[PDB]
């Protein structure tokens, strides 16, 4: 109560300002966070909160052309978010579930979105089909009540690690690993790309990276 403390919240939901993945001494900083909102029968429902993490100095070193751009200029530029999705650096997304769902509901819905988005880009082949089956089957085994957490980890752009946490803590190891460049990138693109499910997360990340680069 006597020294400065930093708190980050997304509509009241706390996010850690930094996360150090188990097995690593490298700290990932929260770049930005937002919500997945869905308008259902005119009701604006917040169903998850999404936080995006990376090593600040490292990711800045891979985004140098954007230096000096304001958050507004970045948020309006699809090229910026494509650079961010492709940057060859470690990334972590933390999802806090707001509206409880079955794992099979989550996995099925997101898998179909990635299937469709990859198909739209002509990046859907048998390899991606198989990887998406692995993704879906992982979630079929899980329950996602309010307050549960999904961790998506990209130790490199082509590798996706997944865990589900009941208490927000990171497990000592990933529960599932999906090795497919297109699926790994497409999942990150669900959050940061065009027709993103979370414009708020994108805007927040634009604010964070704009500040970081300055
Ligand atoms: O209703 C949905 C939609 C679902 C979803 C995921 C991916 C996709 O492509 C479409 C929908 O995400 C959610 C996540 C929740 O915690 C609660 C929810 O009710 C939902």
């Amino acid at each position: 109560h006597g020294m400065a403390v930093t708190k980050v919240t997304v509509d009241g939901i706390e996010f850690p300002p930094t996360i150090t993945p188990p097995g690593s001494s490298k700290s990932l900083t929260l770049l930005g966070a937002g919500v997945r909102g869905m308008e259902i029968e005119t009701i604006q429902i917040k169903v998850t909160a999404i936080g995006v993490y990376a090593e600040p100095e490292v990711i800045a070193s891979h985004l140098q052309k954007w230096k000096g751009k304001s958050a507004s200029e970045l948020v309006e530029d699809d090229g910026f978010f494509k650079d961010l999705v492709q940057a060859p650096v470690e990334k972590l997304v933390k999802i806090t579930i707001i509206k409880g769902i079955k794992g099979s509901q989550y996995g099925g819905a997101v898998e179909e979105s990635i299937r469709d988005r990859l198909a739209a880009l002509d990046k859907y082949s048998e390899a991606e089909e198989e990887a998406l089956e692995e993704f879906r089957e992982f979630f079929q085994t899980k329950s996602l009540p309010k307050g549960s957490v999904i961790f998506f980890h990209w130790p490199s752009p082509s590798t996706l690690q997944i865990s589900v946490s009941t208490d927000g803590s990171l497990p000592e190891e990933a529960e599932a690993t999906v090795e497919n460049a297109n699926v790994a990138a497409a999942l990150l693109d669900v959050f940061l790309g065009e027709n993103s499910v979370s414009p708020s997360t994108k805007a927040s990340v634009a604010e964070g990276i704009s500040a970081l680069l300055m």
